[PDB]
């Protein structure tokens, strides 16, 4: 079975941190259910910490649905944040 799970991630970054994690008519499925996945989650880094994970998929970001956004427009997002991101994500296993 396809168990999804919910999350929401609040990453907290300290002046001198990273957060530590890199992502890359679209068509979804259980399996890939957003664009924008997780692809390294640097463990015990920020990203580790509030619970995030390799594979874990992006649907929103600060608020905005980026269920269907490509790579440049939700880093811009990622960015605009400074020290803090909010993301809603949803790990399929």
């Amino acid at each position: 079975d396809y168990v999804i799970d919910d999350k929401v991630a609040i990453l907290q970054k300290r002046d001198h941190e990273g957060f530590g994690f890199v992502l890359r008519e679209f068509t979804p499925t259980p399996a890939f259910p957003a664009l924008q996945y997780l692809e390294s989650v640097d463990v015990e880094g920020v990203a580790w910490r509030a619970g995030l994970r390799t594979g874990d998929f992006l649907i929103e970001v600060n608020g905005v649905n980026v269920v269907k956004v490509g790579h440049k427009q939700v880093v811009g997002l990622i960015r605009q944040g400074g020290n803090r991101l909010v993301m809603k994500v949803v790990s399929v296993t």
